[PDB]
DNA sequence: GGGGTGTGGTAG
DNA sequence: ATCGCTACCACACCCC
């Protein structure tokens, strides 16, 4: 039942098991579905519209669904009392999702099982459930079907398998109130709970995208929060960590902590920062984004999804990344893998009826001082990254052209096959295919 | 002013 | 064991 990377079935088996592959494939499908359902519609927010954002997201999605769908081997498992994770393995295996019991011990999505087990007091046992990928998708379908059926939103924007941004336009003749917004939140939560046979969503409700995201975090688990710009307070900002802000990850977090004397909440940050010191710390565009976010306001870039969702959701690149299980003995096997990847990508490219004029090969190579077999079974371990791109000239979907150039790109980066630990193949620029192809 | 490249980072 | 994907914005540093 084990498929090595030189086996023709490797890509199929890896993608079938990989949560992150599913995460990307689901999002791509939701994007395509939105564009197809709106090819002739012109559903979009205009400058004349005043809107409310309902940002809706499943609580511990994989853990909830895997629990509801668990096999009889786990019948006695208790979602409200047991710490529950979803993962493949037993040690250096990622926790895809953990329930809020597990989180009360400090366990987080993305931790290794080995790390999470150590956070449990003696006598407390971690419950590890398998993935149920098809049921994740079915629950998502129920989610999106329910959102449409409620007929309360002018625009429903897919964010992910378990998350959507739902926009309600308020006519100027209508007096919106907290009570009406609360009743809509409760309707949404109950209808999704029924429609999904027991999954919970939380909801952030506001007059900006960024505040609706923060409200969502405040609402979790299994709740809703309504915080409009009018309602902003010190109590609100004091409730969030710095990387609760959209666009702030670990690297930006570290830079903000170094620049502003280790702020411990968004309130700390907003009382200490200056716009200029903030652009200097994290960059001009991200600095302006954060500055606006601390006023509860969206930046120009984030607003594009409301005003032109078709262009924001339109796919502009196509790629695969395989950075697990990569163990090749020679260049012949590397070349065959590149060919299989190009075949896979060209199927995707032909499905969307496009050609490509620029491609990229990226690789991960074992660091010179890193063990040949890393801590994580079949992991890439510590690696150096290399990337090179090539303009094709004539846009094409021809395997011969693209695969030959990808294999040449690999040659130019000089990685010995045995040192290779990861490969990415990218079609960076896509070109339409029209009815007129006479030259 | 226009173009290019590889790399960093974040989102889900 | 264990499945560490993928799209896209932003940036620094080059060309004219
Ligand atoms: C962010 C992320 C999510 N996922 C999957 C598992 C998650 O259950 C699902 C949705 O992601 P999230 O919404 O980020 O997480 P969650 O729903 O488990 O927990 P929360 O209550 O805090 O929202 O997507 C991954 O597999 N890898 C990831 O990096
Ligand atoms: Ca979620
Ligand atoms: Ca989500
Ligand atoms: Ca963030």
């Amino acid at each position: 039942r084990i498929v090595a990377c030189d086996d023709p079935d490797f890509l199929t088996s890896y993608f079938a098991h990989s949560r992150l592959h599913h995460l990307s494939a689901w999002k791509a499908n939701l994007k395509d579905k939105f564009l197809n359902e709106n090819i002739h519609k012109y559903t979009k927010i205009t400058d004349k519209d005043t809107y409310i954002i309902f940002h809706i997201d499943f609580d511990c999605f994989f853990a909830t669904v895997a629990y509801l769908c668990r096999s009889s081997s786990f019948s006695a498992c208790d979602f409200k009392r047991d710490p529950i994770v979803v993962c493949h393995g037993t040690k250096n295996s990622d926790i895809a999702s953990c329930n809020y019991v597990a989180r009360s011990y400090g366990i987080k999505n993305g931790m290794w099982v080995s790390q999470a087990e150590k956070m449990l007091p003696n006598g407390i046992k971690l419950i590890s459930l398998p993935y149920t990928f098809e049921q994740f998708q079915l629950k998502s379908e129920a989610f999106y079907s329910t959102l449409k059926r409620l007929n309360i939103f002018n625009l429903i924007l897919p964010i992910s398998i378990d998350e959507a941004v739902c926009v309600r336009i308020i006519p100027d003749n209508i007096h919106n109130t907290n009570t009406l917004n609360a009743r809509l939140c409760e309707e949404i939560r109950q209808e999704i709970f029924q429609g999904t046979n027991g999954c919970t969503v939380s909801i952030g409700c506001s007059d900006s995208l960024v505040l609706a995201r923060l409200a969502l975090k405040m609402a979790k688990p299994n709740g809703y929060n309504i915080t409009f710009k009018s309602n902003l307070s010190e109590e609100f900002w004091s409730s969030f960590k710095l990387d609760d802000l959209p666009g702030v990850g670990h690297s930006t977090l570290s830079r903000l902590e170094s620049t502003f004397d280790s702020p411990h909440s968004l309130n700390d940050l907003r009382k200490r920062y200056t716009l200029d010191a903030l652009k200097a710390s994290v960059g001009s565009k991200l600095g302006m984004k954060i500055h606006l976010a601390l006023q509860g306001q969206d930046d120009e870039e984030s607003l594009k999804i409301l005003y032109d969702p078709k262009e924001v959701l339109q796919r502009k690149s196509l790629s695969i990344d395989i950075n697990w299980g990569i163990r090749f003995k020679n260049i012949t096997q590397v070349d065959l893998f590149i060919e299989r990847g190009c075949q896979y990508l060209l199927e995707k490219l032909n499905e969307i009826n496009k050609t490509t004029s620029q491609i990229t090969l990226k690789l991960m190579r074992r660091c010179k001082d890193a063990p040949i077999e890393p801590p994580k079974y079949m992991g890439m371990g510590r690696c150096d990254s290399f990337s090179r791109s090539s303009r094709l000239g004539i846009p094409t979907n021809e395997f011969g052209i693209i695969a030959t150039e990808m294999k040449s790109l690999y040659r130019t980066l000089g990685c010995p096959p045995m040192e290779l630990r990861g490969l990415a193949l990218q079609f960076n620029k896509l070109v339409d295919v029209g009815p007129d192809n006479n030259q």
